[PDB]
């Protein structure tokens, strides 16, 4: 339920009923070996887990610093680790008796892994997106389509990420029955939080596994994007116990912190209520619009669990501006033949600069969330 | 060298000796310890292999037939089978010393593979492309240009694929001594055709592992769509000596067969000699070489590689055709059905096993090769709906 004091469920009474359904058919079903054969079996062969652990030799001579590896999440189906959670809750969805799914999208990445997950499943799909987010990701707008969703256009308020999920909550108080509303990351009421986490977690632990392979001993650090906070969940989570590895959670801080035009709400942001959770979120008391040059991390608030490791201070969370985050994607384009997402780019950005301060025996992870593909008409532009 | 009366070497004196360097080079690496180390090394942490089999259980149980299983090329780093081909050969040009890669291309998956491997081994990049192409996938040139490669337009004859090799030919007859060029199809003078198959052969390994670990069995028919051939012949070739395996080779069959506007060589093409090979190839009444269509312009190469004219011969494979409406609509039928958007040559394929699964035994099992990812694609899907 909470997270320290972070967390919680502070919903009207009207989704009490389906979140406690949900809560329960969840822990009913998190180790149900039918449940996780079919998520096992999905993973595998359709999403194409386990995605490799790729040492970037060049870059890390380049730097000539720490080790840098790459979790390489923009292989797996879809082209990020968003396809991981969808998967795990369509299926769940599918289990309850749902036969519609509904989702929030920006990057439009979830909203692409939620269409594939219900047209796999065979599953209705209705996706609500900002009209901002619809324009600058539009080849993810037409997969949504091609994939059989519809999507749906938000223009109201800011009209952007923030304003497509307040669209969806809206639906699914009129629609619980049949609908199960798929959110995309470490956020919203409790179960989500903590669903979106596990189902995520499936990285941390292959990474885990990869490393000891490898290297033969654990990674000194371990870097991830924070948007929402679900990639970075996911590969946290299974070391958050291994002491000697350190966290490092890295936000968007666009234009620069000082500017009030970025998305680092654990930097900046202040404690508050929003979408049925306690966590940070950038305010005026209003909630503030976000900015990044990255889609996916243009939300103003973070998952309650990040909230929580920031307090009790396991994970350290730091940002990475626009033109730090493009010129990490030229980098890493040009001297490993990976084109990095936008949002794969901060942590990347922030990786580097890392990798400089440490050793040649050290050793960084760095969570590769997505693939560019998606983001060739921004980087473009900012060209 | 030959495939049955296929294939050869019909090239200037000039390209004599690049290419004995290049078959001598190949023979010394080819089964060397450390160059598949670092290969399988890079395929695996990079690439991302293996790919997986997938059952498409809902498309299957939609035709009530045979079973679908469909080989993962499309998550392959890249996101086409193209990768596989361009990394095997950037680090043999590596160990041969070179510093530069050329590439034909005509659909982009080969000049980003190529444009992709060669960043990864620190290479220059220049990469030879159609100016008809260029326009047509201006996706797939800037994610080249974003990779540190040159996109070079070719304005000479036809702006095509076959012009694009033409430019290629042209620049290694000059540059071999440090440039390789690497083709990213079974086609061209020998040691080409030989080299890419066996550089796309872990296809056919990997599917038949795991085809045995899914089914315990082999498959009954294997569907690969064929342009040059390479991704048809990576997942035939070792099924070959399994009689019982019926090989597939899927081509663009245009507009029409009888249209005059396809690319399917094996099926409407005639005997002919050209880009250092004998083979089939579409043809004007002069001799010389016509140009093709296809909506999948991958499926843009007029000719066809020797292995595939030889395999024909013989009767091992079939060679059928599918027109651009039925890859249409095979590629909005898995995007729905199984949500997986394929590449509109990996779509012909599909289009193909849906019509021979329906008449099929349920029992029967039938691996089509999913050879890329439709991302490419999105704008020519949008204009023709
Ligand atoms: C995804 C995909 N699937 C299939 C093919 C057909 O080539 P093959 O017959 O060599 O496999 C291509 C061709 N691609 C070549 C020729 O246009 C290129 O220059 O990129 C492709 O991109
Ligand atoms: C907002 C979205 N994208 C988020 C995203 C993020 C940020 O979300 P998490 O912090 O939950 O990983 C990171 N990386 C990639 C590639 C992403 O697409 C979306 O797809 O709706
Ligand atoms: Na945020
Ligand atoms: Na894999
Ligand atoms: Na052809």
């Amino acid at each position: 339920m909470w997270f320290g004091e972070f967390g919680g469920q502070y919903v009207p009474e009207t989704l009490v009923g389906p979140l406690k359904e949900l809560e329960k058919a969840y822990k009913r079903f998190k180790d149900d070996e039918e449940f996780n054969r079919q998520l096992n079996y999905y993973l595998k062969t359709w999403a194409g887990r386990p995605t490799p652990l790729y040492y970037a030799k060049r870059l890390t001579e380049k730097i000539g610093g720490a080790k840098v590896y790459l979790k390489r999440e923009d292989l797996v189906h879809g082209g990020a680790h968003k396809t991981n959670n969808a998967i795990g809750q369509a299926l769940l969805a599918k289990l309850m008796g749902k036969t519609r799914l509904i989702a929030e999208t920006g990057a439009g990445q979830h909203g692409v892994a939620t269409a594939m997950a219900g047209a796999l499943l065979g599953m209705k799909v209705d996706i609500y997106m900002g009209a901002e987010d619809v324009e600058r990701q539009k080849m993810n707008v037409f997969r949504m389509k091609l994939l059989g969703a519809n999507v749906i256009p938000v223009n109201s308020g800011s009209r952007t990420l923030k304003d497509a999920i307040n669209e969806a909550l809206r639906d699914w108080v009129a629609t619980f029955e049949y609908t199960h509303y798929l959110i995309g990351s470490v956020v919203g009421p409790h179960p989500y939080p903590t669903i979106v986490r596990d189902f995520q977690s499936v990285i941390g632990r292959e990474a885990k596994a990869q490393i000891l392979e490898a290297e033969g001993q654990l990674p000194d650090v371990i870097v991830a994007c924070v948007g929402g906070g679900s990639n970075a969940m996911g590969i946290f989570y299974p070391f958050v116990n291994d002491k000697k590895v350190k966290l490092v959670g890295v936000e968007a801080g666009g234009k620069g912190l000082e500017s009030g035009k970025h998305s680092a709400s654990l930097n900046a942001g202040q404690v508050g209520v929003s979408h049925g959770m306690l966590s940070y979120f950038l305010q005026d008391g209003q909630i503030k619009p976000s900015h990044s040059i990255a889609p996916g991390l243009d939300y103003p608030g973070v998952g309650p669990e990040h909230a929580y490791l920031k307090k009790i201070q396991r994970a350290e969370y730091v940002a990475v501006t626009d033109e730090e985050a493009l010129k990490a994607f030229h980098e890493l384009s040009r001297t490993e033949g990976i084109i990095p997402a936008l949002e794969s780019a901060h942590a990347v950005a922030y990786a580097m600069k890392l990798a400089k301060e440490m050793s040649r025996d050290e050793i960084i992870i760095v969570n590769l969330s997505g693939r560019g593909d998606k983001d060739l008409d921004i980087v473009l532009k900012a060209s």
